[PDB]
């Protein structure tokens, strides 16, 4: 019944041979703007944080610089209107915030290493399993039998993201369905809970809701489903990949990648991929192969979303007192900080990268990110490229220098106890959404199914009428609630509370889903 | 330079203050770089793109999923992101409108990172292509499925990465993997049949690919593919329309001409590939495709070569006869075939926005055709649209980038910005030749006809590093480390004008390395 409000008109943007006049460009630019701004203050259903004034009044004035961080960003290179200094602070407040070893030093193998992003978290995920079948399969790095050993093997959630399956196509990286499929075919250790046949899953089962399935589950990867899984792969001798959702996309999830990392370490330490010796290449002589020693297995954190927020929670949950604030869910520990204990091999650091968007907590007006590792892992270049005067350590080739300044900017405005009432409001005004969805189905005797995990930024709830999707930027996702089975579709919608979401605006939606004619019924 | 303790961020923020003193200390480093920087192919003035869309600085704009698909991220420029591809497609000789029941018909989509976005993409479009994965839904020979990638020596370093990144074999890979002894070429060094690491370039006066024009050796390109399309390998192709340190232009459609025959002797025209076999049965499931792939590497020259072979058809019309021809190029690009049909010969473009047009940050186009099209890796709800790019979140601001520029000039006043340009590298070259002759000295001036860059020696480090001039090393006899020569170039884009060139031309007769020359 409500009014999304128009789209914008493809003839007013036409291109022609001749080029437009300034009364045209600029009637086209405010039909953007007008229908923009409309868009902007009603989204509520992407991770997107959607206030950015002061970026705007600060960083206009870059608008007239071509800018480029092309190369490393730890040297300038010969492309002098580059912002790699700021991009430096940016990346060193993010390696402090995640505890990664501080400076950047190319001799300190332990030290963080990393890079912004030009598209992204696609970018960082895609460098990430990059970075991760070359350390694992064994390509040379900057720092100097058995037949499964370069055959690394890749384990996620059903609540993984995309780009993963995207990533793993484009790179060749082989996931523990395929392999399992192709040279393990009957010897899945699963029993499907549907069916009860050990049939490989597609993905790393999560954990299981009301229902005994995942679509009413929590989102969070199931850890006893993954180290039954990750034993079975390395008794066979492959090396590991991880991927561990950080706010995973529909549920805002948190995989709890301490319970992971202290599950697997023993596995890994049981089958020697904790240190191994690799054969990287070799050349013509008496002999041949060279060699170095590696880890053999490789832990990604997928943060895109939540690496923004979740060291500002962990802040508060241990300092409740100085923050005024005991979250009401903990959040595990998930960063460059995680070391374990082992029998033989003494302190290991777990977590080898992390990716960052910077379009979803801090908020952007373009795709932007960070990717970090150690210097330990990092690869030689494909190539050195003379002309850019700065090694090629990237997925990029030029690089954004703007997204720089957005995040510095944002950055700099804010106090560690600035950043932790950020998520604090979140938290509570999802919580409050939750609240408000299962008061009004008691009011007006709907059913709008609402869920939130604990700890969670989003709530998600029935769909109602497209309208009101267009016009709030709901995002959706069918689940089937026996899978296989066509006839158990249930359409839902989420919501992200980011910093830029309110009660009022939520109290507004809320006040339209009540007269929804989808929700009444 | 920029002092890191300004920017350093504590746990505590900064104040205005200390926030504005370094905000204005970047202002001012990138204000005095951008206006002298002359070295790389980027446009420098955006003084009017500035003016109309710093407004849109407040949204998180995300052009999330196809650029032709509805989705639910509501804030997205999808309409303006529509008309520069229309815009670029025509521009190309593409055909439109897209539409996903027309295999002939344009897709494409705008880049969030550069073209090395683009050429990743096209190579990953490419590989599965030609190697029989699956197409996207409309509405014997044991190397069938081995594709090998082809390209010169002035090939950009992003190729390199995404022949990494993607696990496409080189021609130099599977020749020294299969093939160890059977290179065709002859190596003019060493004259051993030894397989080159990429296809050779044009020879220069030394008789060296070092001081050739950066245009790939059109017959060696075309006995290397005879060797392994006759071993029964699919092909692809990367073409160069604007080379990076040369900015040389491969002859696209002399090499289209010269492969055409060597494509159809092979049976790589139409070619049945198997895509696996049925739900049912073992049965290998077969459509057909061509199996070669064409890309044009036009980062640089996409965005100015259209408007130059304007005027070449036109001369009298536009008042300017360009002194090079710039080769057919595009998707209009159609051979007659030995039957006398006619097949159209490119199958993808990658351009950067950043480098003729001129953007704030990395953005550009990827385009092919709908039949080229492979099915999405997954099928994502929460996105509303197809999966089909690169990028996951896309850049939207990029759209309104290149509009509002597109908008501001007529075809005729694109061909003036290139015109000038042209003019004023021939300029520059002459410059430099008569600065030799007055101070007696040798700057190894070199400009490929047709190019927007010139070449030369390298000069003192200050002067290098106060117009952002680039750098390259050439061995001028391969191997040898006694041979080094250090030059750089000079791009001459719409915003580097006669002043500016005098400018650095004033400098470069006082700079010391150019006065001490040996
Ligand atoms: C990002 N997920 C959302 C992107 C739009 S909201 C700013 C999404 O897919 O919702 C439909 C995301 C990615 C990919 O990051 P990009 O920045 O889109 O490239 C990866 N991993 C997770 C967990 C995400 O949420
Ligand atoms: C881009 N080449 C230059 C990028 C800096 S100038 C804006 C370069 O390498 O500088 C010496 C280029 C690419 C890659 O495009 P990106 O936009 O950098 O990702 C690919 N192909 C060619 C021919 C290029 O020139």
């Amino acid at each position: 019944a409500v009014d999304p409000g128009p789209e914008l008109d493809g003839g007013d943007f036409a291109l022609p041979e001749g080029g437009l006049d300034d009364d045209r460009r600029l009637r086209a630019l405010d039909a953007v703007d007008e229908y923009l701004t409309r868009k902007r203050k009603h989204l509520v259903g992407y991770a997107a944080t959607q206030d950015m004034q002061g970026t705007a009044l600060d960083l206009a004035r870059f608008m007239p610089n071509n800018i480029n961080n092309l190369g490393d960003p730890f040297q300038s290179g010969g492309y002098k209107p580059n912002t790699k200094v700021v991009e430096r602070a940016v990346l060193d407040y993010y390696a402090k915030l995640w505890h990664a070893e501080r400076p950047h030093d190319p001799a300190d193998p332990e030290s963080y290493w990393g890079y912004m992003l030009s598209m992204g978290s696609t970018e960082g995920n895609m460098y990430a399993l990059w970075n991760a079948r070359d350390y694992l399969s064994g390509k040379a790095l900057i720092q100097p039998r058995n037949p499964n050993a370069h055959h690394p093997v890749a384990f996620y959630s059903e609540d993984t993201h995309y780009s993963f399956a995207k990533a793993v196509a484009v790179l060749g990286v082989e996931t523990f369905h395929a392999v399992g499929l192709e040279k393990y075919a009957d010897e899945c250790p699963l029993v499907d809970p549907v069916t009860g046949l050990r049939t490989w899953p597609t993905e790393v089962p999560s954990r299981p809701g009301p229902s005994g399935l995942s679509w009413d589950g929590p989102g969070e990867i199931d850890v006893d489903a993954l180290a039954v899984l990750v034993e079975f792969f390395a008794a066979k001798g492959h090396p590991v990949f991880v991927n561990l959702n950080l706010g995973s996309t529909f549920k805002g999830a948190h995989d709890d990648v301490r319970a992971v990392c202290e599950r697997l370490l023993p596995i890994f330490e049981r089958h020697g991929l904790v240190q191994r010796e690799v054969v990287y290449g070799s050349c013509p002589q008496t002999g041949r192969p060279l060699v170095d020693v590696r880890r053999g297995f490789w832990i990604h954190v997928d943060g895109a979303l939540g690496a923004g927020y979740a060291p500002f929670l962990r802040l508060a949950a241990e300092d409740p007192e100085g923050y005024g604030w005991t979250p009401e869910a903990e959040l595990p520990e998930f960063d460059f900080g995680l070391r374990l204990p082992t029998a033989g091999h003494g302190e290991v650091d777990m977590v080898s990268s992390i990716a960052m968007s910077g379009h979803k907590w801090a908020g952007a007006p373009w795709p932007c990110g960070i990717y970090m590792t150690k210097v330990k892992y990092q690869i030689s270049p494909p190539s050195q490229p003379d002309y850019i005067g700065a090694p090629d350590t990237t997925f990029a080739g030029s690089r954004n220098g703007f997204s720089p300044l957005i995040l510095w900017d944002h950055l700099s405005r804010y106090s560690y106890r600035d950043q932790v009432e950020r998520i604090r409001e979140a938290q509570e005004l999802a919580a409050y959404l939750e609240r408000r969805l299962t008061a009004m189905e008691r009011e007006l005797g709907v059913e709008l199914w609402p869920a939130r995990t604990p700890g969670a930024v989003t709530v998600r709830f029935r769909k109602p009428s497209a309208e009101l999707v267009a016009k709030w930027s709901l995002s959706s996702q069918d689940v089937l609630m026996v899978p296989g089975d066509e006839t158990t579709r249930r359409s839902y919608v989420h919501v992200f509370v980011m910093p830029s979401v309110d009660r009022a605006k939520l109290d507004a939606l809320l006040a339209e889903l009540a007269e929804d004619p989808v929700i009444l019924g």
